[PDB]
């Protein structure tokens, strides 16, 4: 059957995604292949094929990887590696031959396969799934420039194929926002929402070591819901106090 996946031209920079600021430099080369992969060819250059990005959930692996698309001002094709293997027959391959079908007439081009443990997580139905992404990328022409990205949180567990040098050769790692990341965390999202001056974002960010991108969200709008709740207003020092409990 058909691969059925999601293109889509981000409008996304780098400029909207707090922290994450080493692994945007090493994507930096990302973008610029992007945008001139002719030149990189010409030169001795790299030349990326497969990005997997590293690191824990909800840290914001596939928003970055967008603003990587977006960055470079290029097509952004997802699809979902959960999707090829879910409809058994011999479709799983049919369609991610498919998707770098779509993706060869969009080149240069993100192509983000989600999910992709579901595709390379180390039950033949997969086998098949997994080969055919090795004969695509390993058969990506100079004139196809398609960058392929993916994430995960067990580099370990995956099929050391898609690993080795021509697919997935570069790994970059996605942690959780330091104090000051989290701390710019807050701050976006505490615009829209309302607070009392006891509140101390610094200290709240301090005292959140762990928390991912979508965490302190919850803290946030949890507490407005624990303070609207009372017929209060604003978000205090302690209702956020409540709602990490």
């Amino acid at each position: 059957s058909r691969a059925r996946v999601l293109t889509e031209a981000p409008k996304v920079t780098f400029k909207d995604v707090a922290g994450a600021e080493e692994a945007k430099e090493e994507l930096k080369e990302i973008v610029e292949f992007l945008k001139n992969p002719s030149r990189f060819h010409e030169m001795g250059a790299r030349i990326p094929k497969g990005v997997l990005l590293v690191g824990p959930p909800g840290v914001g692996k596939t928003h970055l990887a967008r603003a990587v698309a977006g960055e470079a001002r290029v097509p952004f094709i997802t699809a979902s590696g959960s999707d090829f293997v879910e409809m058994f027959v011999g479709v799983g391959a049919a369609r991610v031959r498919d998707l770098f079908e779509t993706a060869k007439r969009h080149a240069p081009c993100i192509v983000f396969i989600d999910e992709i443990d579901a595709v390379g997580r180390k039950n033949d139905e997969r086998e098949q799934t997994l080969n055919q992404l090795l004969v695509e990328m390993d058969g990506f022409e100079k004139d196809t420039a398609i960058v392929v990205m993916a994430a995960t949180n067990r580099p370990d567990i995956l099929d050391p194929a898609l690993l080795r040098p021509g697919r997935f050769d570069r790994q970059i790692a996605i942690d959780a926002p330091d104090v000051k990341g989290r701390e710019q965390i807050l701050r976006i999202h505490a615009r829209g929402k309302p607070l009392a001056e006891d509140v101390d974002l610094a200290l709240l960010a301090k005292r959140t070591p762990g928390f991912v991108g979508a965490d302190l969200e919850n803290l946030l709008n949890e507490a407005a819901l624990l303070a609207a709740r009372e017929g209060r207003r604003k978000i205090t020092m302690k209702d956020l106090e409540e709602a990490a409990s």
